[PDB]
């Protein structure tokens, strides 16, 4: 067996990092973990409070154009209340809709990366 | 206050999903969580055993070409031993080397998605 425990972090491709920061922190409600110089650009790291795996809002990977990410699903304890909050904050939400694997909704960040919410049954 | 607890999963763009399955499960040592029909194709989901955030090995997002992912970092409790294991298993590993964010190494999957390992100080 390998000694890998979990995904530490993964990257979300953005253009304007200030607008992305404000979106993930203020609109989606993540904590800001880091905002500091990095090797390839400004290192801007956000995550839900208490979560093991965080997100880095990057602009330096040519193979990941801004807004190109799909298939990111966030677990929530209250999808209905979260979608109403997002709507109040000016976010267009698709759903929620019931599925076989939980009640789910979708929305986009400022660059067009698509984020899902899932509350399991 | 948003009710989001954590990232449930995120997506890694691959071409040959059977080859990707074998790489992530056999070579990298992830657990196979699910392998079943999904809404958009074969749903193939893997994770480090016991981890909250999992990976889906997808082929259905045009904006995520196979092998395009970068900036994915796995936390490990023994980066040196994991690098030696990957080398034994026929994988090229760059590192491990000490860094300011921890002792890190990099390797790629069959499509060229770039995966990091990090053992924090």
């Amino acid at each position: 067996h390998m000694a890998i425990s979990h995904v530490q972090l993964f990257s979300v491709p953005v253009s304007d990092q200030e607008k992305a920061k404000d979106f993930y922190v203020e609109t989606v409600g993540f904590d800001l973990l880091a905002d500091q110089p990095g090797v390839h650009g400004r290192w801007l790291q956000v995550a839900p409070k208490g979560a093991d795996t965080s997100l880095v809002l990057v602009d330096w990977f040519p193979t990941m154009p801004p807004g190109s990410l799909r298939g990111l699903l966030l677990r929530t304890d209250d999808v209905d209340a979260d979608c109403a909050r997002l709507q109040e904050r000016g976010v267009a939400v698709d759903g929620p809709k019931n599925t076989p694997w939980g009640r789910q909704a979708m929305f986009s960040d400022p660059d067009g990366n698509v984020i899902g919410l899932n509350q399991p049954s």
